[PDB]
């Protein structure tokens, strides 16, 4: 059972936004996916500044908008399986401010 992020890590400018495409290889069909915030959050679209899509069984995609310094840090992606298996993959979000 595994699990990916695409790209696998990134770096947002305060303000802006970007992506990350959590995919399982494989037969995703009685799996569960995902995404929880460094906080520990399990993350949904209603969130302020986070959109959660799930796209598919075999993935889902995480936005970050309007990128506050706050929102910086380890995400994580899990994936479930009917079966209690289990994988997760995780993604390191800088966010900065630079001269614009």
């Amino acid at each position: 059972l595994q699990v990916d992020i695409v790209p696998s890590q990134g770096e947002i400018s305060v303000g802006e936004s970007k992506f990350f495409l959590c995919q399982v290889a494989g037969d995703a069909k009685d799996k569960d996916i995902s995404w929880f915030s460094p906080n520990g959050e399990k993350l949904t679209p209603n969130q302020q500044r986070i959109s959660v899509v799930w796209n598919d069984d075999s993935s889902s995609t995480l936005t970050i908008y309007n990128a506050n310094i706050d929102d910086a840090g380890i995400y994580k992606c899990v994936v479930t399986g009917e079966d209690g298996s289990e994988s997760e993959a995780t993604v390191n979000v800088k966010i900065f401010q630079a001269a614009a």
